[PDB]
């Protein structure tokens, strides 16, 4: 045991409404030198009966050095299916579990490594719970089946200063390029972020009165085909800072006067599984 604050384990979260297809998990967390293995649980029960079904138990096992998923129901568990681990003990995990009509798609490290087929149905989950050696440092449950090309308005305040547009995607397998457009109500683009492959690049301009800029590329493109990622753009005093899966990949001074940027719009050869404003 080390550190608590928040998160500690035994973890145990009742879900505001049914787990929904189109809907994610995120487990993020740290395993010690010691840690032998921890349990991830989507399980049934009202409140807290405690011992219902559990639709979708997940066990990543140091000791075995893989990761374990069943079903509980009818008081009878069902026929273990395993994947490898590849996790050391020590390292940081990162699961992500998201509900579709048929399985859960599971990713490790942001790879799809198993797809679940549905055993029981996905409306008896009404709580999650986390347990075991880990000690979480994230947790998230939302999102929907967001279509793209995808546009939306930011809130009342928009990405205002000292905020910042969390956007959960995965660029498409064979995709060539994508891109994700923070704009002003004139319809100027403060920020264009264009991801090009084939390219190897990350383009980044703005639309000043139907204008591009001058554009900023260079950086290493930390990005990869059919590899999920958590974009950040925080919007700040000089300049909006771009988190690309937790670290800096650039900054990129504002062009345009910041505040009044409530608009949002994603297209190109990507999927999108969640955007937030934090
Ligand atoms: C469909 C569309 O308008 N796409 C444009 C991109 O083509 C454009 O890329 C730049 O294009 C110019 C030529 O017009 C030149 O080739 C640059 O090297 C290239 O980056 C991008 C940036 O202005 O804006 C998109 O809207």
């Amino acid at each position: 045991m080390a550190t608590e604050t928040n998160y500690p384990v035994p973890y145990r979260s009742k879900l505001t409404e049914p787990f929904e297809p189109g809907q994610t998990l995120i487990i993020k967390g740290k395993t010690a030198e010691d840690s032998v293995r921890f349990t991830i649980n989507l399980h049934n029960t009202s409140a807290d009966f405690s011992g219902n079904d559990v639709p979708l138990h997940i066990s990543v096992r140091f000791d075995e050095g893989k990761i374990v998923f069943n079903t509980f129901s009818k008081g009878e568990w069902g026929k273990e299916e395993r994947k490898s681990n590849p996790y050391k003990k020590g390292d940081d995990i990162d699961i992500r579990i998201r509900a579709h009509d048929s399985k859960f798609s599971i990713s490790v490290d942001q790879k799809e490594v198993k797809e679940y087929e549905h055993r029981v149905p996905l409306s008896s989950v009404t709580h999650f719970s986390v347990d075991g050696d880990i000690l979480i440092t994230y947790i998230h449950w939302g999102g929907k089946y967001y279509p793209v090309p995808y546009e939306s308005g930011l809130a009342g305040d928009g990405l205002a200063p000292g905020k910042s547009l969390l956007i959960f995607a995965t660029p498409e397998k064979k995709g060539k390029r994508f891109h994700i457009n923070l704009l002003k109500k004139n319809g100027d683009i403060a920020l264009h972020f264009n991801p090009r492959f084939d390219e190897k690049a990350i383009v980044r301009n703005s639309l000043i009165s139907g204008e591009w800029g001058n554009e900023e590329r260079e950086g290493k493109n930390p990005l990869e085909k059919g590899i999920g990622c958590d974009l950040e753009f925080r919007n700040e005093e000089y300049a909006f800072q771009i988190y690309v899966d937790g670290e800096r990949f650039a900054t990129y001074a504002h062009r345009l006067d910041p505040h009044d940027i409530n608009g949002l719009q994603i297209g190109g050869d990507v999927e999108v599984t969640g955007i937030q404003m934090v």
